[PDB]
């Protein structure tokens, strides 16, 4: 909508990023190589996604500032903060590929995979979010909001990675509890782990550079992008199993990894005790014919359907959250994204 | 000396630290788990080094604030911004020894090769360094010097991963390369890795909490900090092969890793054309008969004396850059540390 127009301008201010991340060598010629490994890094694990994160940022910052106040600088530095969200993106999904034992992401084979990098990853990805606050201060040092979103960034970090400890914790290797797989352990930790940076996190940042700074007006926001945030990870589950890896870039691991998916915790909630033998006989294991066997009986339990019901259902819930909670802020603002994921296969 | 005075004060400051980096439980009891798994990480990794870094934070504190202005918190934040330096430290260790394939740190096995953690390492490496920014929040957020804290802990960050990359970059698994094992290359790479973030960041951070935040005060400071740093790395490439594991606690590494290691570099300057070849023939390998041939050929060169001339030599330089650019600054801050690290052999 507003997001496809503003998509061909996002995406070509990625250059001037890179070409300004790898100044720091004309001032230092003796890192050359590792610059030269930041722009690899950059240019991988950076692209290729939808980038609505990023676009989010900038699509709420139109919205937002009178365009009398959207002087050319104002724009670029919202271009910025933009790439910032999709730099903390890119650190989130190198490592997650490499705790998640994944293959392939956005359509090509995860970094850490490539040969002449495995491990290296890890400082590879750390890079990546160093290079968020290295932008801050090179665009947005003058700034009334700089703290703000520094602030902003570093504790949303600190969320997701609280969301992480617990995705990991309730899913430990060859071990098949499924006790712990409810409804209540489910929600917490797709708060965590997405929604704070995915939705409130772009949001925010674009509300602290319209000097909206209040309170109220942020806990309001969030309320709804909270909830947002969860369905699209739900969304995000679904699609592990039941999307196309022609299309989603990237083939799943739930059920391998042990996850608490939204799957099998509705799952749970449906099975017979006979059925729930299957799941705990198969399930969290490597082999192809035990992965199947839980992906049948989750097409068994006809859960293809409860997800498009259950998407029915959010969506409306939170346009009910929009009607209740948008004002002040246009509520296309929210609107904009809630299209942008609603019947998402990608 | 001063260091050996304060430790015991810093070190029960870490029970605080943990009462207060898991008071987010008493605001959300959903996350308990993460935050149990979160004071598991620190007890484990925080803990067990010789605490050099936030103790320099803390005597560098005493040695620059008038006592007058020394009241009970201004040296509580003083132990914890010390604290926020073992952090740092935490998560470059927890990360640093899964990228070399490290067996154990600080007389412990490492954090990564527990049962029942391996790469959720990860993770829990990030969380440590989410944690600083935590503390930097709850302790010196009203104070002016906040935001220099933040910028130099981030800054610092970046320059470290920075020289870590070129660490690896310079150390390519099985791939035996020694064009690429220089002197110049080597400056660079621990003036990067260890020397701002392990000397500078600690006592420019005692400056900052001390009002003295000008450009040529940290500049004089660096000048004399960095070269400390670079010896300490030496010192670090030294105990890798011929320390005691009993007393460093931890089992080396750099010549299976295929590490540009101080020891190779001054190899290769002395080395016969017949003896390059041994080198070639054994580095960089896993196998124990290849590294054993490498430690020989070490100590056919009397490698360990050339390392005490460098560091009676080193520690003279270091004196010089004291008495030209200490001022106004007591000597003893960068005497203090100096001492703590001149023939050190943990
Ligand atoms: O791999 P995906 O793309 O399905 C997905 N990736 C994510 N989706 C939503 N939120 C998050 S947070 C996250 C992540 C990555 C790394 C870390 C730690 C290094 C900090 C913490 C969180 C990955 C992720 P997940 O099913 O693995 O959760
Ligand atoms: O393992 P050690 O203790 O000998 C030593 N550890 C360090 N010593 C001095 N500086 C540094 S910087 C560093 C490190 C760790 C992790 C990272 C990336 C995750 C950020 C970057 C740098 C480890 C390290 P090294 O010989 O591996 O260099
Ligand atoms: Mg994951
Ligand atoms: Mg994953
Ligand atoms: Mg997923
Ligand atoms: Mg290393
Ligand atoms: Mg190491
Ligand atoms: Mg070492």
């Amino acid at each position: 909508d507003v997001y496809a127009q503003e998509k061909q301008d996002f995406v070509q201010h990625f250059s001037q990023i890179v070409r300004v991340l790898t100044e720091d060598e004309m001032g230092h010629p003796e890192i050359g190589d590792a610059i030269a490994r930041l722009k690899e890094v950059l240019e991988y694990n950076a692209i290729g996604g939808k980038y609505n994160r990023g676009l989010t940022v900038v699509v709420a910052f139109r919205e937002l500032v009178e365009p009398r106040k959207q002087d050319a600088d104002s724009l670029q530095r919202a271009w910025t903060v933009g790439w910032c969200v999709e730099l903390l993106q890119a650190f989130f999904l190198v490592a997650d590929d490499i705790m998640d034992s994944s293959l392939t992401r956005r359509g090509q084979i995860c970094w850490y995979q490539k040969p002449g990098v495995g491990l290296d990853a890890i400082n590879d990805a750390n890079l990546l979010e160093a290079c968020i606050y290295r932008l801050l201060k090179l665009y947005c040092r003058e700034q009334p909001y700089y703290l703000n979103l520094i602030e902003l960034f570093l504790q949303s970090s600190y969320q997701t990675e609280i969301g992480q400890t617990l995705d990991l914790l309730t899913a430990p290797q060859g071990n098949v509890d499924l006790v712990r797989f409810t409804e209540k352990r489910y929600k917490s930790i797709v708060k965590y782990k997405t929604a704070f940076y995915s939705f409130y996190l772009p949001i925010a940042a674009a509300m602290y550079m319209a000097g909206i700074d209040g309170e109220k007006e942020h806990a309001n926001a969030k309320k709804i992008l909270l909830e947002m945030g969860e369905f699209f990870q739900i969304q995000d589950d679904y699609l592990d199993l039941f999307g196309d890896p022609s299309v989603t870039g990237k083939i799943g691991t739930d059920i391998q990894d042990n996850k608490c998916s939204w799957l099998v915790v509705q799952c749970l909630q449906r099975a017979t005790p006979e059925q729930y033998q299957i799941l705990k006989e198969n399930y969290g294991q490597k082999e192809a014919e035990k992965v199947a066997r839980v992906k049948a009986l989750y097409e068994e339990l006809d859960l293809p359907a409860v997800f498009l019901q259950y998407e029915e259902d959010s969506y409306s819930h939170i346009m009910a959250l929009i009607e209740q909670y948008a004002a002040p802020l246009p509520p296309a603002v929210f609107l904009g994204l809630a299209r942008k994921i609603y019947k998402r296969r990608k």
